[PDB]
């Protein structure tokens, strides 16, 4: 099977006016290669996926794919939906446009069967042939993937290789290896990726990285090589600024640490998604003061 | 305010060879209005807004407005998403439309903060003059909207006029109509449909009501006529079929009931939605058969 694992990083999408600030968008992904990632996540919630249009979606993925041309690192490009015609074009365009996989979300809203999210990948999969990630994160798209569905997908279809997921559920994550341990696991949720790694585990799809990519790029690696000491010292390290990066609904606190940082223009959101409260603001700022952040 | 409250009808989308059935789309809400129900609620959860293209959501809207013309009732557009611009478009096009006012649900997925849902809502209703029916889910979307939320959005935006409540929380439903009394609080959830109108709530937008639209409107109007005891009795002969309805995720029982009634020509949905399992089915087939179903 191939795989896109190791230290990957769920991509910020800065707007400028109300647009996707274009340039904005390639410096920082220029940024994530020179720390050590592994691999970019275009447009996925953290990327706020919901409020680009199909058409910003996409260019968000060319971007991505045109600034990791001649590099090692690779794009699992965002393209899940709550509607499996949605999520096939996106997956075929991602295919065309020279991503090396796709990232693709448990349907949202629409809650779906068992059944129907096993056909749903199953579409999603056989319409291209590079690799599936599938994506787990229950508290948002209230639905959950169960572990037979996910091995039973991962043994029927060629190219989903794995799962993320941000569930918070280390049972699960023991469930999921034990009875099928080739599949990637992938952790989902940046406060316990040394947990999911020192089970198994082989990659991050990371929202901290965004400020941090340096940190988590050398976190995963220590894991991967069962530096666990390492491993774990960093992700102690992290652990203050990774809950407070959740203090408000992911993404509104990491983009506004990438705009204390100096590493945005503004802060801007596209609605329902706004500034944070006053005392938020103040915490992520008081926070990020006990890390170093890199610039460009 | 301009209200739209007593009994209403979450539609179901029938599909034919994958495309919207639009003569049974009309057929089905002729059968509505001729079995008193007050308004129909084109395109919600029920109706596979998930699925349908923003034109076929369109779609179903004008024919709504089309079949309910000089009748007395209502349409109440289904213009919901968790994208503010997305929302705002189809709020507009509901008004231009001819549509008696919408339904809008809270942002699923990307759970936006109650500032936020503030003024995505705030947003809406300032782009028309219509009025705006909120609706609350937390088990599909990811987010509730709080009571102090919806009642700051009543008193400050003329045309927010209440809240579709799906939340299994009578407790919230004693909340709101204690603090803010002159809102409409309106049943999202069949099973409870009396609990909620006895203690002031003025209608439902319900499920059940596709498949016995006679027995959810005398409930309503018993309620809202002060006849507890007879409506009480009609929700407690309900609750078998209502609680089966859910056997499976909204709308895969209730279409299944629909077709086993002889009321849709056939068991389509749109992926990632399908069929319930051989079990599901003949549960609800049972349940259907101590129901007297009306027919065209
Ligand atoms: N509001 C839509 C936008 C999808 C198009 C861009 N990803 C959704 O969240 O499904
Ligand atoms: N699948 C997307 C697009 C739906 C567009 C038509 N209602 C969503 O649920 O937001």
């Amino acid at each position: 099977k191939n795989i896109i694992i190791g230290a990957m990083t769920a991509l910020i999408t800065p707007f400028k006016n109300g647009k996707v600030d274009e340039q904005s968008y390639a410096r920082l992904i220029k940024r994530q290669i020179e720390n050590g990632i592994d691999a970019v996540v275009p447009v996925g919630t953290t990327g706020e996926s919901a409020t680009l249009t199909h058409e910003e979606h996409r260019t968000c993925i060319e971007i991505a794919v045109e600034t990791c041309k001649g590099t090692k690192v690779k794009v699992l490009a965002g393209a899940g939906s709550n509607a499996t015609h949605e999520a096939v074009g996106l997956a075929k365009f991602a295919k065309e446009h020279g991503a090396d996989g796709i990232l693709s979300v448990a349907p949202f809203y629409n809650k779906p069967t068992q059944q129907g999210l096993y056909e749903h990948y199953k579409a999603i999969a056989q319409s291209v042939d590079i690799p599936v990630l599938l994506y787990n994160v229950p508290g948002r798209t209230g639905c959950e993937i169960s572990t037979d569905t996910i091995i039973k997908l991962f043994r029927d279809c060629e190219n989903i290789y794995g799962v993320k997921e941000a569930s918070g559920n280390i049972d699960k994550c023991v469930d999921l290896l034990a009875h099928e341990p080739r599949m990637m696991l992938i952790s989902g949720e940046d406060a316990i990726n040394y947990p999911i790694l020192s089970n198994g585990g082989k990659g991050v799809i990371s929202v901290t990285s965004n400020l941090l990519p340096d940190m988590i790029s050398a976190l995963t690696h220590f894991a991967l090589d069962e530096n666990y000491k390492e491993a774990k010292k960093i992700n102690d390290e992290l652990y203050n600024i990774n809950k407070i990066l959740f203090c408000e609904s992911n993404p509104i606190p990491i983009k506004t640490a990438m705009y204390l940082a100096g590493l945005i223009e503004s802060l801007e959101f596209r609605l329902p998604l706004c500034s944070p409260s006053k005392e938020n603001f103040a915490k992520i700022e008081e926070v990020m003061k006990k890390y170093k952040i890199k610039g460009f």
